[PDB]
């Protein structure tokens, strides 16, 4: 769920408030997304969005009532590293992996304030 | 919370259904407890019960509305090892540690079926 995603990003970037720093960035960081990513951080979000799209094609994810945003999973943050838990069933484990990869990606690319609240006429 | 405790014990003992195997064992394994522990597994539960008693004396635990049984925390199981997450605030982190120690203890001591549903006239 989004609140585990928030925690994961804070696990990799301790000084960040993810929902504030990463929401509405470029063409992909935020709900939805379309167009050509404006930079690498935007590209991280595009991959993450694609990952969630894959998750929805999974039969395991089809039986659940929760969508990737509300579907809770278990993970731990220890020494700034994310570990998806073996207690997650197939769907939640897939989502957990998507979120983990995106958090690490965010932590490895440049942040361009100029792309915050990017006008969607470039997407 | 109890459901994280259940998962933790299954993390260390994969073939077990904890709520069935460990509830109502000896004088301490189960709600409450009193008397002299009947064996080492019972002793594990006595330490765990003492741990929860410590948790309640914590000011951090006092402000919460959830008791140790309903207080949710985050942990992961990976390769049969338990990791309490840095995302836990003081209270939940204390509880997480109590549960982790008890799961490991359970996994290291003998299980005596003769003590299952032990008559509380020995406690
Ligand atoms: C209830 C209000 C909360 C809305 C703010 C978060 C936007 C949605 O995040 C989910 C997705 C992706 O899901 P979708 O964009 O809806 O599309 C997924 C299918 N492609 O992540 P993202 O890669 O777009 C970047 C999120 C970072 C912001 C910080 C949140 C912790
Ligand atoms: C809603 C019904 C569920 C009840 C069954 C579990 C009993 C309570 O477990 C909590 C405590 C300890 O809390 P208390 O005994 O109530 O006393 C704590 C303060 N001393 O653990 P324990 O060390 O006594 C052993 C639990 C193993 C059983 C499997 C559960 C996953
Ligand atoms: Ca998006
Ligand atoms: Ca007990």
């Amino acid at each position: 769920a989004l609140w585990q995603f928030n925690g994961m990003i804070k696990c990799k970037i301790p000084s960040s408030e993810p929902l504030l720093d990463f929401n509405n960035y470029g063409c992909y960081c935020g709900l939805g997304g379309s167009g050509t990513p404006v930079d690498d951080l935007d590209r991280c979000c595009q991959t993450h969005d694609n990952c969630y799209k894959q998750a929805k094609k999974l039969d395991s994810c089809k039986v659940l009532v929760d969508n990737p945003y509300t579907n809770n999973y278990s993970y731990s943050c220890s020494n700034n590293e994310i570990t998806c838990s073996s207690e997650n069933n197939a769907c939640e484990a897939f989502i957990c992996n998507c979120d983990r990869n995106a958090a690490i990606c965010f932590s490895k690319v440049p942040y361009n304030k100029e792309h915050k609240n990017l006008d969607k006429k470039n997407c």
